């Protein structure tokens, strides 16, 4: 009966009224995965099931959320799901995952993301699983081109003056981007958020940082970057603090990189019109986060 | 309008891989994670028209009606003030500090009734306020019969406070009179409902133990007990199976519902309702 | 896979703010049938299916809308419809009913026949449609916050389920407003009368009618019912009925009387293009 | 922001009745009773973005392309001046006086915001209300808008995966590089190539008769309760040749475009 299909995506906006009403939200923490990267998930899965290329299963490299999407779509459609994350990301992660069943492979934090990617695929070689791969497939690029996109122009009302969107695998930013590029042209811009200690984005070296789910070391290749006006960097507790502040003041339960990007998005707002429009994302919740937060 | 957009419309999706006779509304949709969203705005909109909140609110809580308090509070401008046993799950006490809560962990109604006292803070009373039950007799019930196709065998849910039953089942026996079942939930530990005697249960959400006056009991046929493991073993069956992260009284809702569908025919429409999510509940399923 | 069931309902609610910002105008038009009727056909139909009451299929006499909805959902679901109608009922009625398969042609029929009369203005199912969509729909659209809900009354299904919801969540901080016509004045105390409001002004008090919850009754004369219909239609670009603009301009006049920051909210039961021959 | 929130999210429904493999997604939902309000809502769009409506819109008329431009005129404070042939049913013409219709142009066979509107709205509607399983779109093209946007999201998802069908009358089948004629079919066939049709999407062309258009909204009307419109029997047509030939799980999807009480007179 769908259950996946018809439960990702359509998530709701929030005008932050009580920080800065120039900001709206929008609110992945819907998603039955409790994040964003649902969407990715399920049209990465879905067309590599059409492709029949899920005999073995799947394996992939995850900073915690697209794994969780994974795990849990996995489970639902019967695909074995093998993640590798770094041992840094948060530990709630790793009980959602033995949850949903999936195999959890940790790997070693100084190594980050490449080396969660290297570990993936040596176990793609001696299982046969089948890496999506979130860096490189178009289907990630497609599900917010799609999906986040076309939900985020009409639920503006199709008047936005920027989006801004922190980049881990460059998805969001690239498919909305896109959508809102297609429709505004030059009247809107296209914000993309890194981490200040991992500024690659800005032409800088990689760093350890704390931003978790943004900030991968490297620039991604589906990131498309002519659709990106510029690029902005966040602090490590600036977005801690952010994250703090939204649950505090809107009552918004959310996560780290959502505190990144709404830090990002009033930066944005202030250098503006007093009724500017500016778009932003919150990724995923903050009771993943617990442990940290 | 932050709240009153954002709360409710949640959806429902068919069990397929346990059981595609029934159907489970997915209640952590809701901005709070949690079913109490509802009747918590509700509450809070009744006593704001009434002036009552200049002092804030205080309210003796298991969790979600609490953390549901505590983040409308946050947005609205309302101190709030939970008391709270500590038996229930840490994930809770974390939650309320982020959104602003003052907690004094404990029943634990003399403490919030003390509190009350000593600074006129406004006790909502989630056992006792007839707008819980209108949260789900105008939200939750008709979301649930235009969901539905307007076709259910049965109605299966846990009472906490009792409104989710009250308030679905007023709308559901309005439409469909007898020709629909409503089914309460309670611990087989605490089976008060059933007419035994209030106990200690692990199934977080339901059986406080006594029968709240907001029970509508004229829309309720039967009642069915479900065991703590029975609980937890299917909530952690719905992650597996599912892949539908739910918490406890989710597991003891559709343990349930199983029940009930397993008594009916092949095509039989039961639904239920998972009240919140399991990362409320990392530190214990 | 219940189709008239999914389509019917969740209608969208516009604020009027070329006309008076104040109103918010509900548009039942969006319904499969085109109007609000689509609500009470559908209910009393499954109530009437579920008691098995169908055999010989329906007979209902109508104003038309109503016709137009069982016509529509016996056509979808399998229902023999006959119906009876007034010739002073706009003629782009008759046509559509042929083309949903209605016969048209009560009680010697279904006495007769065996068709089971549905009887809209005495069948509970009716003010329950809205008790149990219309209303919550409306609480939800408007942020929980209204001051008034006005609503002309043809069977009363409407304001009565409505005003039911309304009042159970706001009590005496919402009124409920009952609109009629000045030519057929019933609910007011006054003699019934030939009008040209169509879809409202029955001549006579529905048994279904909740009195109970409703706070006032406000006239309309004909004219301004169809000024105000192509008012809505010129300046909002909306494309909606004679009943449309009734309670438009109903609402108005609650509204005047009220702050400037007062909500009322109004319903628009059909399209203009049912009306060409006559808007 | 009344129009852009009225314009799109529309339903699609199994034509269980008639062959469960055909889904119809239902436009005249839309305010302007069309599926054109999109179109219109977005090249209306661009042009105020660009100043370009100090002096209003001027632009010619099939009929509810019209319609959709003076709604959004009248509520938008635009003035509006529209030109239409008289083979059009007379309904259209009372409509367009109502919404006080008589300087841009907008062109609607060449303005790229007609294929934004549906690469943006329609497409994505439809991927996500079929649950991302479809085996064929099939649409008659007027300006192509529909056929174009909604082609290139679904080729963009499924590639080969997708049949994609354009209808065009058997009397006028320009697309299958026929010569144009007279037909009856309201809201298709303009007897030439829009400019902004897609034909990098494009499958196949089929071609509807104008009785079995006729008839087949008739049926529409008769055995689903569907009040549609004269296009929309041509469209359901073509949709039931589709699936017959790709056998009993095809999931074959296709649009109506408006409604039958514009064409009570016909």
């Amino acid at each position: 009966h769908h259950m996946m299909e018809r439960l990702i995506g359509s998530t709701p906006i929030v005008r932050l009224d009580s920080i800065d009403s120039r900001i709206f939200l929008k609110l992945e923490k819907n998603n039955p995965g409790g994040s964003v990267k649902d969407r990715p998930a399920l049209f990465m899965i879905l067309d590599a099931e059409k492709r029949g290329l899920l005999k073995n299963g799947i394996v992939e490299p995850t900073s915690g959320n697209m794994g969780i999407a994974i795990a849990m779509i996995g489970a639902k459609r019967g695909h074995r799901v093998i993640l590798t994350m770094p041992e840094t990301m948060s530990v709630e992660r790793r009980k959602v995952l033995k949850m949903l069943g999936a195999e959890l492979v940790l790997t070693p934090g100084e190594l980050g993301m490449k080396g969660a990617v290297e570990k993936a695929l040596e176990i793609s070689r001696e299982t046969g699983a089948h890496m999506l791969n979130q860096f490189e497939n178009p289907y990630n690029v497609y599900s917010h081109q799609f999906t986040t996109g076309p939900e985020i122009l009409k639920q503006m009302d199709y008047q936005i003056d920027a989006f801004v969107a922190g980049v881990g695998t460059g998805g969001t930013i690239s498919g909305v981007g896109r959508v809102l590029k297609g429709f505004f042209g030059n009247g809107v811009k296209i914000v993309a958020v890194e981490p200040a200690k991992s500024p690659v984005l800005s032409g800088g070296q990689p760093g350890k940082h704390a931003i978790q789910g943004i900030g991968a070391g490297f620039v991604p290749k589906i990131l498309d970057r002519s659709v990106i006006d510029e690029v902005i960097t966040v602090e490590d507790e600036e977005a801690y603090e952010m994250a703090r502040y939204l649950a505090k003041k809107e009552g918004l339960l959310v996560g780290i990189s959502s505190g990144a990007n709404v830090a990002a998005a009033l930066k944005v707002a202030q250098k503006l019109g007093p009724d500017a429009r500016v778009v932003t994302v919150a990724p995923d919740h903050a009771e993943r986060y617990l442990s940290i937060l």
